């Protein structure tokens, strides 16, 4: 098993590669992971090494956000394992060697929850995200036909841009379809911003 | 500690939110995490639950890439903990509730390694990335002045775009400086592509 370690006994590593400026150490970001820890617990135990200088204490290998989130959530302890064979490169590995769910995969998860009758509000809570994040992904579950093609072929991949394109389609469907019908037309945050403006003239 | 669990006792969860199409299940991606596992081990133990249907066996809560990477690396076992109180939402949490190092933070780590005399090739290996990835970040350690400002103020944040902007600066420094001196000028993959082309005519 993992050990439940008193937070009082744990120090952050001052040479960790994540610096103070990192978005992930913003109060909002710690609050976000913190809420999931309050609800579900830390699900991936942190890695610590024994402090050689102060026996009985531990230094974080990986897990500073889980640690700060645990404090935010009012936890007295955190699940952890001891690994004294952990180096600075491993800390960068922990962070770089991982891959996200796609927007489609997130939408489809939301879809399966909606199909079971769960409210958007509760779907937000159980994954620790905002209602606006749910809304943006839900858009992908019922895309207009031409926009769906562009999304599936990979001609546009960013959920925010897809949403902006749908919002335009609702107000002016013929004009957006003719813009997509051009093969030279790339789809970026920028080109869509240009399309929105063209349509308000 | 974590248990070293026989890979033969572990099955993937067929309702995991990562699907077959996901870039992270590509052979190249499994090879990438696999190399780090071959060298360093799995450093974050996977989470499994007991299979109720098949006693003695386990289903993956989180850890399918670590699992496949372990197989790629020729491992017979994988570090794991048992959590029988794990649901489908937790699987999406494991993945969405995490934040990257910035490009600056990655460059500066590389910087610290270079300053100790480590070669680029060994820095690539120890973080499981390609030489080209190292190169693109190393660019950030010696940015021309005006590009540095734009990078630091957040006017451009993407490492790829910064590299493209440096490469343009090398060939036409006066013209790139005057392009950055315009406040209306946004800096995107697109605008820089437009700048590259404008310069290849003159
Ligand atoms: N030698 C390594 C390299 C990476 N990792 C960890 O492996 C995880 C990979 O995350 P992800 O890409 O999301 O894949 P898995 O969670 O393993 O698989 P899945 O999300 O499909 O369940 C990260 O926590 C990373 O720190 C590790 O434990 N040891
Ligand atoms: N309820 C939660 C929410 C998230 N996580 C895990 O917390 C980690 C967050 O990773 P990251 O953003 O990189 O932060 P930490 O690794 O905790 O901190 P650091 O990288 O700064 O050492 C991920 O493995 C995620 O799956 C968890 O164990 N339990
Ligand atoms: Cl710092
Ligand atoms: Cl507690
Ligand atoms: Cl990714
Ligand atoms: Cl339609
Ligand atoms: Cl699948
Ligand atoms: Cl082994
Ligand atoms: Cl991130
Ligand atoms: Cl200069």
């Amino acid at each position: 098993g993992p050990i439940e370690l008193d937070l009082d006994l744990i120090d952050e590593d001052p040479h960790q590669p994540r610096t103070a400026d990192n978005p992930g150490f913003s109060p909002e970001s710690i609050a976000e992971i913190g809420a999931t820890i309050k609800e579900r617990g830390v699900k991936s135990p942190i890695s610590v090494r024994e402090n050689q200088e102060q026996p009985g204490r531990y230094i974080i290998n990986h897990g500073a956000r889980r640690y700060r989130g645990s404090k935010w959530a009012g936890k007295k302890s955190i699940p952890a394992f001891i690994d004294n064979d952990y180096n600075e490169a491993d800390q960068v590995i922990e962070n770089l060697q991982r891959n996200e769910l796609t927007p489609r995969e997130i939408a489809d998860f939301i879809g399966r929850e909606l199909a079971k009758g769960k409210k958007k509000g509760d779907i937000a809570k159980e994954i620790g995200k905002s209602p606006a994040f749910i809304t943006q992904h839900v858009t992908l579950l019922d895309l207009p036909e031409k926009i769906a093609d562009a999304f599936n072929t990979g001609r546009v991949r960013d959920v925010t841009v897809v949403n902006e394109l749908v919002t335009a389609f609702k107000k002016r469907p013929e004009e957006v379809e003719a813009w997509l019908d051009d093969d030279t037309q790339e789809i970026t945050r920028g080109t869509v911003k240009l399309l929105r403006e063209f349509l308000d003239e």
